[PDB]
């Protein structure tokens, strides 16, 4: 499994192109490598950090992850990865479930203008992934840390596959040749202050984007919740809770967050 090289995210430029001004983005840095952009994050908080509107990017992550819960093995600039501080408690908690849901419209967002023609199965699949063909193509990991949450985004560019990735899919794979991670990277952002404002805001604008490109509603999945806890239904549609209104035989569960697994 021959694999290397590949262009380095050049931080001068980000920084200069999206950092201050008009933009919400008050801060950038781009580390060759760490355990969590999430973790790291979540640490400045603890340590006195704002961390509204900063962003933190590495080149390589051990395990994507951070307070609580492990992570996998993966590859070098095989993926953007990238983490946002966001202040949220001026937003009622019941609304909180709406930004992990934000950030994958966004990162969505930021990639199919790079596809020349629409593949398969490509949306959002509640409540944190980016499909592609029905592959994982992206991954939303959202924190909280009051009166912050860190928004962690992994997205496979590359490949770097495929064991975390055991299904996952790269932008390569969806046939774009030579996928620039700065200008990714830069729409990403530029996607995601975007959302975030309309979240802020309860634009209904979000929900109805987020039910566009929904792979999730219409179809029959499987909800995996906290331990071997399984729910299989036909999703209906989310509330204005960023809650997944689930039909089981006739019976509603409306389960707030959890893995879920298309089937049909």
């Amino acid at each position: 499994d021959r694999d290397r090289l590949r262009p380095p995210l050049d931080e001068r430029s980000l920084r200069d192109q999206l950092i201050g001004a008009g933009s919400g983005w008050r801060q950038l840095d781009v580390v060759a490598q760490t355990g969590s952009t999430n973790a790291d994050l979540l640490a400045r908080a603890a340590s006195g950090a704002d961390i509204d509107g900063v962003v933190l990017i590495a080149e390589h992550q051990t395990a994507g992850r951070g307070r609580h819960g492990r992570g996998w093995a993966a590859t070098a600039r095989a993926q953007i990865i990238l983490s946002v501080g966001v202040r949220v408690v001026d937003v009622p908690v019941q609304a909180w479930g709406w930004l992990s849901l934000a950030a994958g419209l966004a990162v969505l967002d930021s990639v199919a203008p790079l596809i020349a023609v629409p593949p398969a199965e490509t949306g959002l699949k509640w409540p944190n992934d980016v499909l592609a063909r029905g592959g994982k193509l992206a991954g939303i990991l959202a924190e909280v840390a009051q009166p912050f949450v860190v928004l962690g985004v992994g997205l496979n560019v590359t490949q770097a596959p495929e064991e975390v990735d055991p299904d996952a899919t790269s932008l390569l794979d969806l046939g774009v040749a030579a996928p620039d991670r700065n200008r990714i990277a830069s729409r990403l952002l530029r996607e995601l202050e975007a959302r975030i404002i309309q979240w802020r805001n309860a634009n209904p604008q979000l929900a109805a984007d987020y039910r566009a490109r929904s792979l999730t509603i219409g179809s029959r999945v499987r909800v995996e919740l906290p331990g071997g806890q399984d729910v299989v239904g036909i999703a209906r549609d989310i509330d204005d809770q960023g809650r997944l209104c689930l039909d089981v035989g006739g019976r509603t569960v409306v389960v707030s967050a959890g893995d879920v697994v298309h089937l049909r």
